[PDB]
């Protein structure tokens, strides 16, 4: 299983490492970096919704330049929401639908999976 | 080893996992969440400076209240800084000199591990 240290929602400055996950409030929804090194959407721990893999994932960042970023254990990046702006702060949020978004200061969805399946 | 995504310092929202650290500038001093669950501070990959062992730790999160904690799998916490306060933004900052130092807004010191072994 995965452990939870932020909730549903990555903040700036939040990094989430293998076996480290993003999960709704509902729990069904959940965003996981695997031992694996994949990067995944997961709904009711059965359907991928979303993935990066074989790209050897280390950890996500929602780093403060609003780039949603993710890394290899070297450093090396394997994925980006290429989100950076200066609309601070920027969240990632692992929402019930299923869609899991890049949020704005104000609001605004910058990024999303496009996989709001739940209705 | 342990993966650095933070370099030498964890910002607030910032957190480590089992199996990654903070490392200072010179490479010398190491603030690990082991995959034993301990909460490691090392010097040369060969001197324990402090610790917190035994207690099955699962990270250390940089919190917006100002503590910096650390906690199990689910949740509960394990260790804490004590260092809650209101001069955000707050750091925990791993120092060539081996201390592990949490800096408040202003560079005030309000928490180390007093283990400044390289001077």
């Amino acid at each position: 299983s995965y452990v939870h240290p932020y909730g549903s929602t990555l903040p700036e400055n939040g990094v989430i490492g293998r076996g480290y996950a993003l999960i709704s409030d509902s729990g069904r929804v959940e965003f996981r970096v695997t031992d694996e090194g994949n990067i995944q959407l997961f709904l009711d721990d059965s359907r991928k919704l979303w993935s990066v893999d074989g790209k050897n994932a280390s950890f996500v960042k929602m780093q403060t330049d609003g780039n949603c970023v993710g890394y290899d254990p070297n450093g090396t990046a394997v994925w980006h929401t290429a989100t950076n702006g200066d609309d601070h702060p920027y969240n990632l949020v692992c929402q019930n639908d299923g869609n899991l978004v890049v949020y704005a200061k104000g609001g605004k969805a910058v990024w999303h999976t496009n996989t709001a399946v739940v209705h």
